[PDB]
């Protein structure tokens, strides 16, 4: 009732915030990530390297969020930790996020999302592209919210399902507020 | 020579890492790692640290692979994933376990060695986030640096790239020698005014 109506509202706000961030990224000359470092790499190699890195970066951040929300409830067994992480980084989950954000086949969608995450993070380290790091953080947060909401509806933990859904929804609502306010401050510059 | 620097490097890595680890063991926060749970079927906190340490090692290793290989366009992408796999695989983590004498080298299983290394990494990182135990974060970084150095030295000697074998090995050896100075220096700082 309250959670399923909020979940629908969350998907709209996530789309709006992520679309707004990404629309300003496409104004940046650095946006074509595959054509950088041309004296040292190629388009195909950049795509594999960014996907290589994005894979591990997503994996680490997803692991951190699983711990963040599940360790509070001792009723939850360790199977759900690995279960949730697997559910969060699998290509089907990433492809759903691909579709929700209208980024553009099963396997390609996940690879593209991973390459985008990794490319954005690496760009923010090698250039000034703090907007690109903001997008990667918000994209992973939306990936975790999307995954965990689905996962805990299919695999409700003992007694605390609605409370941990509320924790994740409250957390993600605050992140969306933070990402929105960061975007306006960066764009009101 | 590079191999003279290598054998000296393994002496210094053992001493720095053992020196940091000895200070961590004096800290009451070390108890929370529950490394005893490596022998137990009741090993929830140990598995959770291992769960996270696995991912943290993967990301840091990925970052180090990109760091050294991307300046060499001679090196194809297959060596990026080849080096990462060689670095995080259970066999490499076991060799580090044995090099540091973390536990018994015999009545302590092969996969168990890699799991303990991963759990120790994860627990240290989580302790630094939750308890501001910066010495534990220093150790996690130093341990992964040694893991990468040890792995990269063996990998590129076994799989020499085109033209640049010696140059990339010099790159990694010089870097790790600088890290060892940094970790030694950071430790001396910490132990005189924590
Ligand atoms: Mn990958
Ligand atoms: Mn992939």
């Amino acid at each position: 009732m309250s959670s399923t109506t909020l979940h629908n509202a969350m998907q709209y706000t996530a789309f709006d915030v992520l679309s707004s961030i990404l629309n300003l990224m496409k104004a940046d000359p650095l946006y074509d990530l595959l054509q950088l470092n041309q004296a040292y790499s190629s388009q195909d190699q950049e795509y594999e390297k960014n996907e290589f890195y994005g894979d591990s970066y997503l994996e680490e951040r997803a692991s951190s969020l699983v711990l963040k929300f599940l360790r509070k409830y001792e009723q939850i067994p360790f199977e759900m930790y690995s279960g949730l992480r697997i559910h969060t980084v699998k290509n089907q989950t990433l492809g759903e996020i691909f579709d929700l954000l209208h980024l553009g086949e099963k396997k390609k969608k996940g690879d593209l999302v991973e390459s985008l995450i990794g490319g954005c993070v690496l760009l923010s380290q090698r250039e000034n592209a703090t907007l690109f790091l903001l997008f990667a953080h918000a994209l992973i947060d939306y990936i975790f919210y999307h995954s965990s909401y689905i996962y805990f509806n299919a695999n409700p933990p003992k007694l605390v399902k609605e409370e941990i859904i509320t924790d994740i929804q409250n957390w993600f609502k605050d992140k969306l507020f933070y990402y929105r306010s960061s975007l306006e401050k960066y764009q009101t510059d």
